[PDB]
């Protein structure tokens, strides 16, 4: 039912569903098998931060990943975001734990879009930052076990008292306001997001991973998409 | 029952509810009755600029209205909305006829807010743009007559085939998303908002005006807020 | 000597240098014949937009020129600017006229780079937006017959009292501070520019056009470098 | 000879020339004899924000300094700045040691200056942003002791190889790029500045201070200006 565009940083390998064999960003097109992906060599416990930049006259969708005083991780795909997305669509970020878990906290994010029509300076602009989430967020549409507030982050997926991740959790945060991405006039097109993240894990195994996603306005978390669907796909197709 | 903090553009002189005798910009508090109005040398049927600015150190609200090749037109009033608004409010345009007329053609619209908390650069910031308005601009909330995609611009109130405005009419436009403009660890919280319009009357009494506000989240349209109200409030008190 | 890339918007077509027989918008690396172009359907008196996008992720310039109400041409080539830029350059604006002449007017021009470091949030920009010039514009460098003031718009070639462009003329205009386009510790590097112009030739054919460049930052204009040339290169190689 | 006008967060008491008797920071308008002053508790160690904001409708300057975890301090002043600088300026950090000393480290800076003119959305600005500086950082003019990279700081003020700050020290940085304040047909000029520092001292008195200024655009290090004077002033009248 929902189209969703995804960068992810998956952080466990699931080898019987084409995940390589070592934790990775991959950029994921209506399906959880990603059509390209990248080694990212995940630091757990530390800060990191992810970008996500495309325009519409190159079509190319490219990610990078990276932690302070480590060399980067990057992705790229060719594909035109016109062909796959509505004209409206909504962004968020997603989560997801199964058997093995991990925090998915989020501690700053930013986006913005521009659309420059053929009209004399005529530009359509949104931008957000999010440097922190308060306990009552009400421009994020949260989803699942999300909430916000805890130390001003975003917890995407489920903390106890002690700061110990739970498993077989899911959740999302998507901004309030629909995004225009495509227009008759436009000439230009473009957006980036960024934002950072720590993903901390008591076990050796941290799973399942984060991904910044694109989808319909009115998409909701699929029915048993915990684990390694990461909160976004209904199967694993 | 809505909590309304507003820049009225004033062109019909209702004196007998405390107008000037002359077109005027005036900022209202809770009431139409402007707690301060500056003469305002309208021009019909040219495109003016209306600038609106605020911060929360010097908590003094000021506007300045101008019309290329002419001198500009101020106003400022000292008043702390944190003591007037609610934290999250909701930002929009208003306009009215009543028994005098004129077109209330907005061609665009810019918003930036800002809330920098004490935390090492933390800020949060939520700025939008509309250089053209499509047909179904999903990140509006259109109230009364107020349509959009006519010409790519906005038009508040109703306007016939023929480009001729109607009396009797009253519109309002409202961004999407809740805009937060207080927050506990805040210590800098400010905005500027600008916009573009078009007044036009074939008559030499043009009324009712245009009005820049900010309201409480769920605010709608007062019952007979047509004409000299503005569409912001329900009575002249 | 100077290191030059840039983006030609080519009115007069110099078949025996490798223009292609009709006005052209082409990218050029270190040399005047353009690595890629695309056909231009130029508008004589219409003020016209250029829009210039590249990341270090992606290594694509891609430039998209368009008219009000018309369709748009769009050129891309890969390119490493890394390898053929310094560290620290200045961007700017070119135009020239010969034999044929035009107006190379420049209405607004805007600019804004980004370098984003593996440092959490550590991001470092420089953005400038002119959309009037004055006088004594301390914030650029005029080369050769450049001047700004006159209705508040920059004239890059000489234009007499009576509006009329003359031939045989060159000059440039480039932003004051330095822009620092890549660092060790950067993981994304891009930068966006837009302008508009108005190309007004009393003849049948106009000459010879108007660029972008990014040049080493003590590039100065080349001896010999009017009419098809640019004011870029020295000499046709 | 210069024209000065600063924010100095001040942290030695010169009782004899006029500060109060603890750390403070003030408005200083063409002397180092603050207009206005407020009590700052100074956190040895600790990094700090100042904000500084200006608008020319309201003609009031005010900055705000806070720590995390900690209530702010804020000073305003009533000034016309216009009345007082030139037209075009450059902006800059100064901080100064004497027989006290501390460190002088700048962490981050970020301006943004904007002019808006009576023409139909006819907006200039100018906007930087520094969140690590490199060892040759050509868009900085640098003053006195004053150096960059060191950890990707700024320092003001001499610092030995162990860390520890020197007396008698004083050093200056001003950002490459002339900045315009004033124009005969603008009808709103604002500018907002933050900057994030770290004084530390081995002392139980530090001194003397880091200052925002804005200044004629060929200011130069007064001759003697070093411990109270913090680097901008000539004397103490
Ligand atoms: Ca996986
Ligand atoms: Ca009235
Ligand atoms: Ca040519
Ligand atoms: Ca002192
Ligand atoms: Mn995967
Ligand atoms: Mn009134
Ligand atoms: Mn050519
Ligand atoms: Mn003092």
């Amino acid at each position: 039912a929902d189209t969703i565009v995804a960068v992810e940083l998956d952080t466990y390998p699931n080898t019987d569903i084409g995940d390589p064999s070592y934790p990775h960003i991959g950029i994921d097109i209506k399906s959880v098998r990603s059509k390209k992906t990248a080694k990212w060599n995940m630091q757990n416990g530390k800060v990191g931060t992810a970008h996500i930049i495309y325009n519409s006259v190159d079509k190319r969708l490219s990610a990078v990943v990276s932690y302070p005083n480590a060399d980067s991780a990057t992705v790229s795909y060719d594909v035109d975001l016109d062909n796959v997305l509505p004209e409206w669509v909504r962004v968020g970020l997603s989560a997801s734990t199964g058997l093995y878990k991990e925090t998915n906290t989020i501690l700053s994010w930013s986006f913005t879009s521009k659309l420059k029509s053929n009209s004399t300076h005529e530009t359509n602009a949104l931008h957000f930052m999010f440097n922190q989430f308060s306990k009552d967020q009400k421009d994020l549409i949260l989803q699942g076990d999300a909430t916000t507030g805890t130390d001003g982050n975003l917890e995407l997926t489920r903390v106890s008292s002690n700061g110990s991740p739970q498993g077989s959790s899911v959740g999302r945060a998507l901004f309030y306001a629909p995004v225009h991405i495509w227009e008759s006039s436009a000439v230009v097109a473009s957006f980036e997001a960024t934002f950072t993240f720590l993903i901390k894990s008591p076990d050796s195994h941290p799973a399942d991973g984060i991904a910044f996603f694109i989808s319909n306005i009115d998409s909701s978390i699929p029915s048993g998409s915990t684990g390694r669907l990461l909160g976004l796909f209904p199967d694993a197709n």
